[PDB]
């Protein structure tokens, strides 16, 4: 009704918010210079902010963990601005080439100035350089340093602080502005709402990808609704399981079932071979079918080539990149496809216009794969007077460069910088 | 369930806890090693610990301060038990030995293994071996941490953790036997009970020395109960002040008054010249009277040379020294002065016996000087073999020999490791 079918899809998806933690040189110090205690701290803190977050939708799993035992990668400082500042940097050009994940959280020993005890950048998650958050290890008891590391969680995940009129109970929640013990383990009514515009509004995606079992390196937790190596399935306790396949209290299968949670379940058996478990999204996706022996279904999609959008497009990958939507994504509602002749300005070889790069050397486009190199596009308005423009960032030359798969001609899409028949597979 | 006059006189006397922190390595480092910073931190404590002590008649003095920048003195480890030994022989060691002070605390950034946040020996207040105590810095917030420590400080001072039926009202008191945020400043009536009868059986000295105004190393504060350099009065905080004499908000005492404390202040006003303010206690005191002009009663006693102890003891500031006494606060009840011929060891000159150095060097008793060097006495036990017994601490040299005026002859008493004529002012 009032959100697209591609909203309310998200919305009803399962999230999975695929966290990264992070001690610091004081922390090993802290904690006796015993590894083993650190790591156990850490994991105690993880399994108290997992339920706080299921009952958010979203299902928090420690794909990753690090101590600096042997010296700090970053800066850390009583400037609790200047840390948070440092870590996203090092967690952008240092953790995140080693190490998928979709949020890095700072547990330092060290004392920020004033009273807060962390700091988050406001919907940062999944963003490659804001979703992070640093948390001091303020109190010895750490269900108290969850709170407070799920409270700046919450920032990232575009939440504000609870104002005056918002509530959860008769005790604080997550989201309130300062500490105190009393705090409980509940997000307000404002911090959902909070929360949920901001998923509307930006659907972040990397929190759909639901992590391997093999990628959680915390111990396995019977009844945190995730399914962790040396579990066959996870309803949850005893008393709120609502799966009859599973034996809640041991994580096990109960005897007969084969499966228990999946789309190639039934009846605590697996689904017929060729048994359709996903339709068809849109006219670039293939209904997907359980393989009999499995549980889990394989989501596929067209072959490329597939002619799509009212033949504007071809299909990729699972998409249909149109020139038309690259536009508007990079100058707002509004913005149209230049006019043929500005792509002209490929064929210079030129520091914008070009198709593509040896090794750092620009090659002009060819007359014939001009709509393969850099878009150009117009804001479609009264105002503007320059029918040709074009987006760039001195960080990466290929931004705002046309979208591979993207049409270019008639029975062509662009490959490498070059328009080619989309008959041949690519 | 009776009183004596030396116990009631003890209970009256104004306590002083003449305390010195210390801080180690991870406090530094907490604190992004600044130093300020850190003593900010244990100023900011203090501030909390002298209002919850002076509830208890006790006058919290900080007379020294010392943090551990470059390298721990001891191994600050997890374990609780262990650092609390290792702190307080290096107290017993190396701090004693370079300034007197009655009691101190080591304030760790370490985490201890369990539940605690701090361990301090019970009634082990003034000891050089047990005056001391450690606490983790537990929590940002620094009130919480200062309970912590007012409760090991506590544990010095003979007080055992509550009970269930233990009250101070609604919050639980200092001596809670475990951590809670809702922690009061206030102690029980259990906690009262104990330390006051701590003190009767007791009754240790040093609390009730003094701290000289040059001897507080913490920045003056108006308002926290100790008259400091540049004030006259200090009634606490101008809240909770309650002194018709003092200018609790300047620490300067009001109009028309000349005094705000002291035997020998009375409304404000000191009172008449030759009104008593000290009764003599015993038969080498005098007492004690105002001059008109202070609030102060200065302690004078009976002329030194005075008869004492029916005829066996002279008069020598304020005391009575005999060796009758000695031998038995050294060796305990039945021991007895030897007979003297064992003072004839003294003439050796050598390791024990001898009358007292030059610098580095032990100068021999003449055979008239003899009773004023090392003390000899020996056991009633019928097992005794031995008739000249001495003590000997190569600590301190001077442990075990004749106190200064003790009675050594008919009318004479030791001065320096020589039998004098009492006849002669000393
Ligand atoms: C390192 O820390 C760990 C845990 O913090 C210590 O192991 C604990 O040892 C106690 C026995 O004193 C056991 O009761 C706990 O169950 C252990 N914890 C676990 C689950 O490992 C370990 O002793 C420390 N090592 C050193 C040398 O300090
Ligand atoms: C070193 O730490 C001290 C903390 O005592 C900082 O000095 C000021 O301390 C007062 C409290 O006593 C605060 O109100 C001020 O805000 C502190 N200064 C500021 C503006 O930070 C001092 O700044 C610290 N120095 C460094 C290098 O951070
Ligand atoms: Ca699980
Ligand atoms: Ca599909
Ligand atoms: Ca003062
Ligand atoms: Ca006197
Ligand atoms: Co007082
Ligand atoms: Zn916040
Ligand atoms: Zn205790």
């Amino acid at each position: 009704s009032n959100l697209t079918p591609e909203q309310q899809r998200y919305l009803n998806a399962k999230k999975y918010v695929k966290l990264f933690l992070v001690a610091d040189y004081i922390m090993y110090l802290k904690y006796g210079r015993n590894l083993t205690a650190v790591r156990t701290r850490m994991y105690d803190i993880v399994n108290v902010i997992t339920p706080i977050y299921h009952r958010m939708n979203i299902h928090v799993a420690l794909v990753g963990l690090e101590i600096w035992s042997n010296t700090d990668k970053i800066i850390v400082q009583s400037s609790a601005d200047v840390t948070l500042d440092l870590f996203a940097k090092w967690r952008a050009t240092d953790l995140l080439s080693r190490k998928s994940h979709d949020n890095a959280q700072l547990l330092t020993g060290i004392n920020f100035n004033g009273p807060t005890a962390g700091l988050g950048y406001l919907g940062g998650i999944c963003n490659t350089m804001y979703s992070a958050g640093i948390v001091q290890d303020h109190s010895k008891i750490h269900h108290l340093v969850a709170i407070a590391m799920a409270h700046e969680m919450g920032h990232n995940l575009g939440m504000d602080h609870d104002k005056d009129t918002c509530t959860c109970g008769t005790r604080p929640c997550v989201m309130a502005g300062a500490l105190s013990c009393e705090a409980s383990f509940l997000f307000s009514d404002c911090s959902q709402k909070d929360h949920r515009e901001f998923l509307i509004k930006n659907m972040p995606q990397c929190i759909l990808k639901k992590p391997l079992k093999t990628d959680v390196v915390s111990p396995a937790v019977c009844g945190n609704y995730f399914v962790e190596v040396g579990e066959e399935c996870d309803c949850g306790s005893p008393r709120t399981c609502r799966d009859p396949c599973c034996d809640a209290t041991t994580c096990k299968l109960r005897q007969g079932a084969q499966c228990a949670e999946g789309l190639c379940c039934d009846q605590c058996r697996f689904k017929g071979a060729g048994t359709e478990c996903r339709a068809a999204k849109d006219e670039c996706d293939m209904a997907d079918v359980c393989t009999g022996r499995s549980a889990e279904c394989t989501d596929r999609f067209q072959r490329n080539g597939q002619p799509c959008k009212n033949n504007n497009g071809y299909c990729y990958n699972g998409k249909c990149p149109i020139m038309a939507d690259q536009c508007i994504a990079l100058f707002g509602p509004g913005a149209t496809v230049s006019q043929d002749a500005c792509f002209q300005f490929n064929r210079e070889g030129n520091h914008y216009g070009y198709c593509r790069k040896e090794q750092n050397t620009k090659i002009a486009c060819e007359p014939q794969d001009v709509k393969c190199g850099r878009l150009y596009c117009f804001p479609n308005s009264p105002e503007n007077k320059n029918p040709c423009n074009i987006y760039y960032s001195p960080n990466d030359e290929d931004k705002g460069m046309v979208l591979p798969g993207t049409k270019c001609a008639d029975r062509k899409a662009c490959s490498n910088g070059q328009c080619v028949d989309v008959t041949t597979p690519y």
